[PDB]
RNA sequence: GAUCGAUCGAUCGAUCGAUCC
């Protein structure tokens, strides 16, 4: 039922001005856009109709709208529909949006439509309610909209604009560090979305704190292992993997200057990812001893990254979890290669296993951050049986990791798997919410506390400034309100023209295409794949090639995750047809009736013809050439 | 195919997670 403060926060947008109304709960917005829509649509007098717009982000929270404006919106006989991915196929949205009002379409949908040239004019519409409009910063479709929007409007025919409301929980700091960034940051995301007024709790502060998460912070400062002989074994390894595959690239140490690395950490990483892009594209005359020297350094390094992952995870969750994973991984690798270097490194990696599965199974090389995770989760269950827990990680290779450890450690049994009747959920983003824990991570039920459990002060620094930015975000909010309406949108006018003068500024022309006849080359395997003359793109987005010889280049592979996507069906997945290579170079997929196996420039290698060299790209819009458009009419 | 957030590294690049088409 409408209350008052639920007209507290709708009175400001009743007048016809665009708010940045912000609630810290999700019933409260639902309500406060239902009365906004009821009392927009019924202000309007006998001969003009509304076509209020509800732009949601994601599709729960579509279907949740939908479903709501569908029931609520039944007395009064509104036509509410909605559009997404699915629904967009073959369908006149042009007539769902002339013939309806309560259209709750999502963000992408209109910027395509918008791009292509159906609902030219964003005057059509009288009402827009931007869910979550923090987003609004860069590049979003919500950020496309208001483009739109502002072009439309500054450009100087700007006839029935319709309101852009905004309806989210959190204005957002951003990276401000002083109260005048934040300001400035409040005002370009107010003036992005186009409003003068922010509306917020002032007054029916009594009844706001009901129903509000209200956390507590708990951070607790752990210190890492000190036995690191896992450690130190898989450090060993990694060692003289290395040492042994700089027999064939000399030069390895000079491809990447960085750092002095350390086994273990992201650095490490990234430098195993620049010298295998520094690697791969060696460009030996031979043509036949290069393809197996980039096999063997992709090998090498693969089992290096993998090593490495297998520290990381080692230090974070158990070790049992970290040598499952590498056994997982050898095992899932040997039924795809049977080469000598594949040979050599499993027959090493099983020599090493005889003493890495003794050191797992001592009982005296326990992490002591699961410890203390153990032992608060044993006190938290002991205070109370029935607290639902949700546990943040930040890689998805622990959240089976920490799942298997609860399966596995007796100390703790009224613990359920949660993986995303369970009673704690392991997941990595975003119910009950009685107790969080940002488990090296950087709602009901009131009492609920956020545990906070990390091996640096960083993290604890990091936390503690978002509350500092936190705080001084609601100090901005609090100064914005005190100032007048007139000034404000002086201001932000000035701002939104600042940032359409910006925009129209890079505004990169349209590059000289290539000429050349170049062709790609597998990553791993370096084989002659198909030249740029045979492939072709679709949409500007997508990229296939129609050769016959292609065909038979790579082998199907069924699709562990087939869907479709607004233009294609996936069927299965193509990788490359060698003796022991099994890259992925593609997907394959159905656009109309054909099948095509579009391909990505990011698992390639670019050879030109005329001079040799071999560039490398990572999206398709870097990879400047002549882009021949899909016609169906070939084949 | 695009977008967002976090971390790291030299205005850019890598990894992770999520979202949409
Ligand atoms: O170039 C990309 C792209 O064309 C195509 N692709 C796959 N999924 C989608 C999608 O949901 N939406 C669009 N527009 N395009 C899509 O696949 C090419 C790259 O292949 P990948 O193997 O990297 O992608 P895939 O989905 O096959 O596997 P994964 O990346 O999720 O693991
Ligand atoms: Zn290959």
């Amino acid at each position: 039922k409408p209350r008052n403060y639920q007209l507290e926060l709708a009175l400001p947008a009743m007048k016809g001005k665009n708010t940045i109304i912000c609630a810290p709960t999700g019933c409260g917005k639902t309500f406060v856009s239902l009365l906004i829509c009821e009392h927009h649509l019924k202000k309007f007098p006998q001969g003009q109709k509304g076509k209020v717009v509800f732009f949601a982000n994601q599709i729960p929270v579509y279907e949740q709208q939908k479903s709501v404006f569908s029931k609520y919106f039944e007395r009064h006989g509104y036509r509410v529909t909605g559009i997404s991915g699915a629904t967009a196929e073959n369908v006149p949205v042009e007539q769902i949006v002339e013939n309806n009002d309560i259209i709750i379409l999502t963000p992408q949908i209109l910027v395509n439509n918008l791009k292509k040239g159906t609902i030219p004019s964003l005057s059509i519409f009288t009402l827009m309610i931007f869910d979550e409009c923090h987003n609004t910063s860069k590049q979003h479709p919500y950020n496309m909209i208001m483009f739109n929007y502002l072009d439309q409007k500054l450009g100087g025919s700007s006839g029935p604009l319709p309101q852009v409301i905004g309806l989210t929980a959190s204005v957002g700091v951003g990276d401000a560090k002083n109260t005048d960034e934040a300001l400035d940051y409040i005002c370009k995301l107010c003036a992005s979305l186009d409003a003068s007024v922010i509306a917020t709790v002032k007054h029916n502060l009594e009844e706001l704190e009901q129903v509000v998460y209200k956390p507590q912070k708990f951070f607790r400062k752990v210190e890492s292992r000190i036995s690191d002989k896992f450690k130190y074994i898989i450090a060993q390894l990694m060692r003289d993997t290395e040492s042994l595959a700089k027999r064939i690239c000399k030069d390895l140490e000079n491809l990447s200057q960085i750092q002095n690395r350390e086994f273990g950490t992201q650095k490490y990483e990234q430098w195993i990812v620049t010298v295998q892009k520094a690697c791969m594209v060696f460009q030996m005359p031979d043509k036949d001893e290069e393809s197996r020297i980039c096999k063997a350094l992709f090998l090498y390094t693969s089992h290096l990254r993998k090593y490495n992952d297998a520290l990381i995870i080692s230090e974070h969750a158990r070790m049992k979890d970290a040598l499952d994973y590498l056994k997982d991984f050898f095992s899932n690798v040997r039924a795809a290669g049977f080469d000598e270097i594949e040979q050599d490194l499993t027959q090493r990696f099983e020599e090493k296993l005889q003493e890495l599965e003794s050191v797992s199974r001592d009982p005296s090389n326990e992490n002591p951050k699961l410890e203390d995770l153990c032992f608060i989760l044993q006190e938290e269950y002991h205070l109370n049986p029935e607290t639902i827990t949700i546990l943040f990680v930040k890689t998805r290779a622990l959240v089976d990791a920490l799942k298997n450890w609860i399966e596995g450690n007796p100390k703790l049994s009224f613990l359920k798997p949660g993986i995303l009747d369970h009673n704690i959920l392991i997941a990595t983003s975003v119910a009950q919410c009685n107790l969080v824990i940002l488990y090296e991570y950087v709602g009901r039920a009131r009492g609920s506390k956020c545990f906070l459990l990390t091996s640096n002060a960083g993290v604890i620094e990091k936390e503690q400034i978002n509350m500092y930015k936190e705080k001084m975000m609601n100090d901005s909010i609090l100064r914005l309100q005190t100032w007048d309406e007139a000034v404000f949108r002086e201001k932000i006018l000035h701002i939104q023209t600042h940032e359409k003068f910006i925009r129209d500024s890079q505004e990169k022309p349209k590059p000289v295409p290539d000429k050349e006849n170049k062709k790609l080359l597998c990553r791993k395997c370096k084989a002659l794949a198909c030249y740029t003359a045979d492939v072709r793109v679709i949409e500007e987005c997508h990229y296939t090639v129609l050769g016959d010889a292609f065909k038979e280049c790579f082998v199907s592979r069924p699709h562990p995750k087939p869907k479709q996507f607004s233009s294609f069906e996936k069927r299965a997945k193509i990788f490359c047809a060698r003796q022991n290579c099994s890259h992925d170079w593609g997907i394959h997929v159905k656009y109309k009736t054909f099948e095509i196996p579009v391909i990505k420039i990011e698992s390639f290698v670019v050879e030109d013809i005329a001079t040799g060299v071999q560039t490398l790209y990572s999206k398709w819009k870097d990879f400047h050439f002549e882009k021949i458009p899909f016609d169906p009419a070939e084949m």
